[PDB]
């Protein structure tokens, strides 16, 4: 259900595998920001969700360090998978950048991403 | 610096190992919410941080299912590791429940946790 | 043209008046949660925005108490007015409920609402 | 008990009076950021909170423009007042900047402020 290739509205690409385990491993590619190429991601999801039509809860993290670049920052996404004719993953995310502590008040960005199968 | 046992203001236990590749592995134990004993965590962090006194960006995830129970939910922490007088990890987090499409507007909580080694 | 009647994706109604001194006044009606009928709102906005195509920052608050019910909660919306063809207000919101000390960790929901005039 | 002068962990000064209609009005002076002097704030609070000892739900907004500068931003604070000897106002905030559509994804900062007397 979750395993496969997913696209968000910014055009980043998300490529995951869900292990029978509860694990999320894959790579991420961002259309925007101080990013170039694919980054390692990792996460967890509910491998035994409710069968009432409720969504499947999950999350993952990306640190923006790869051989190409280091933005000194990390994003985590927290959301739920929703199956159907139009499967979706609706998410909210937090992007934190390393700042000195005098500038810590401005270290974190928030937003939302929606990923679809097409 | 990062690897070790951390406690937050809530009394939760964050047992983390920082692998040289930027991986975070370990185990989380919450003293609040619909949870008991240890849950698997995974995450990532900036393995080559900045030297200007800036802190170290990181993030991780817990999906709240183990051998004893399943809350059908997931939490992600995003924040930064700061050295100094005493070590600390400052985070903001997002916690999403699996819900129906109708209840999704109230699926996600937000907070901030401060982890220290005491 | 912030002044006017808007709706979001839940079907709630946002009726506003934007002052020349930079004030926002009006009523809010929600289609979901612990609410019925109209509620007072108040906010501020940038009265002298940038003319470089940037949107106009604004924000407002609703305390969910009127003559018919009281949910012991307040929602603040923070976002911007996008002028043009399809005028929209894009927001992110924080909904805080009054809680006991026990429950403060779970006091605050985060989400996002999109308002249009259609 | 919300009325008066409050300071947060950043050294900023919040001067506010709470109206009997659940109105919040006053002044904010930020110790940090693209700011100088005072700014008008306005917001709302639960004027009949739960008598179980729950905190008092509130929020306010500051747009960062005065006669000295205009930062083209607005912050909203959402939180609860908690009375008693260590009275506090515990908040989470959203700081949104005017952006072009291409940079909307990074328009909004999130933080937390604890105000104390
Ligand atoms: O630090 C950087 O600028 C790189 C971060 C990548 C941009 C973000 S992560 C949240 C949002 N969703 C995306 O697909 N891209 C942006
Ligand atoms: O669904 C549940 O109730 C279990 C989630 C655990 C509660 C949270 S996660 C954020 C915060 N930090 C903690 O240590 N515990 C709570
Ligand atoms: O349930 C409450 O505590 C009061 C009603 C809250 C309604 C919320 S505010 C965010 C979202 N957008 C809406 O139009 N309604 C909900
Ligand atoms: O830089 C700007 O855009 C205007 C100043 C913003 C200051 C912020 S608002 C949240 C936080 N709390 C404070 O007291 N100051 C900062």
């Amino acid at each position: 259900g979750i395993t496969g290739t997913w696209y968000n509205q910014l055009g980043s690409t998300f490529i995951v595998t869900a292990g029978a385990d509860g694990a999320l491993t894959g790579t991420y590619e961002s259309a925007v920001g101080n990013a170039e190429s694919r980054y390692v991601l990792t996460g967890r999801y509910d491998s035994a969700p409710a069968t009432d039509g409720s969504g499947t809860a999950l999350g993952w993290t990306v640190a923006w360090k790869n051989n190409y670049r280091n933005a000194h920052s990390a994003t985590t996404w927290s959301g739920q998978y929703v199956g159907g004719a139009e499967a979706r993953i609706n998410t909210q995310w937090l992007l934190t950048s390393g700042t000195t502590e005098a500038n810590a008040w401005k270290s974190t960005l928030v937003g939302h991403d929606t990923f679809t199968k097409v």
